[PDB]
């Protein structure tokens, strides 16, 4: 008999390469008592077994998508999110990439409006310095945006906030 | 923010028309520290988010919510899942708990609980056979033999 993983049903799917989304993903799991779930090991009954689902991922090579997820979005689009609340966070470096800052939260973005969630957590992009972002709309984020690269120091603040709002 | 319910990864979906099972099925649920769900309010989701699944009926022989609601267990993904079942049923017995056993096993769910027929579901019970109606003082202990075969 194994534990359901969390006492709250929040589920935090992440994807992640060198590690920075995954220790996001554990810290915004922790505050709101859900599971940090890998999206190599996720299954389609993480994505609908759930209150609230959290999704993450990183951007790489040119604004697309962190590999494990490109391999395994059929468990997102394969999973009924219609009426679901769901959030999303993105890491990226937007020294480095400020023409394709955190383009894998906008494309995540897009593939769950179109399967019906209602998507809340939208943030502000003051703070951040970037010329283009698949991830703003009407000149916000999508979610929460986080630069562990250039800015590890304000996302603990930047969770802090981001987190009251979703609840 | 909403609690998952339990603890533990369990997921007890009952079907009950008079009361017998469905307080069975809560004590199960609170001694193994699961979710007591009842069929005609149970998801495809209650059926697969647990690790360990538990179905049960009463014999009336399925009780009617459960063949009206029995697409929730066909249309679920049990393939590789754990199964336990669960019967209630002198003047008759827990022939429900077979038609819901055959189930299980044709989606592909690895069955455990078995029991002893000692006290139409070889030679041993495929789950829990509990008589609430004569039996009563003996549905505790059943219980609690059962709960650790599947420990
Ligand atoms: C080859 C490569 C391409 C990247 N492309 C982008 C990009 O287009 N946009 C962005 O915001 N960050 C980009 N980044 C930065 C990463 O997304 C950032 O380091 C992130 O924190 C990595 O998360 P992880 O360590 O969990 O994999 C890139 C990094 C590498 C190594
Ligand atoms: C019409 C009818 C048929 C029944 N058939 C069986 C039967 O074949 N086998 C059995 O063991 N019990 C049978 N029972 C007994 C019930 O399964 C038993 O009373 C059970 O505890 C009912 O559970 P519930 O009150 O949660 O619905 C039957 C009861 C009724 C009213």
């Amino acid at each position: 008999a194994a534990a359901r993983g969390s006492h709250m049903s929040v589920n935090v799917i992440f994807g992640s390469d060198a590690g920075a989304t995954r220790a996001v993903a554990s810290r915004i799991a922790k505050r709101l008592q859900g599971r940090a779930v890998d999206i190599k090991s996720a299954t389609t009954t993480d994505f609908e077994a759930c209150s609230l689902l959290i999704l993450g991922a990183p951007t790489y090579g040119f604004g697309d998508l962190q590999t494990d997820w490109e391999t395994n979005i059929d468990k997102l689009t394969s999973a009924n999110l219609a009426g679901k609340k769901v959030a999303l966070f993105g890491t990226g470096d937007q020294t480095n990439y400020p023409d394709s800052f955190v383009d894998a939260m906008g494309l995540l973005y897009d593939h769950v409006v179109e399967r019906g969630a209602d998507v809340v957590g939208f943030t502000e992009t003051a703070g951040y310095d970037y010329t283009a972002s698949k991830a703003e709309r009407d000149g916000r984020f999508v979610g929460l945006a986080l630069d562990e690269d250039g800015q590890s120091s304000k996302t603990e603040k930047r969770i802090t906030e981001w987190i009251s709002r979703l609840t």
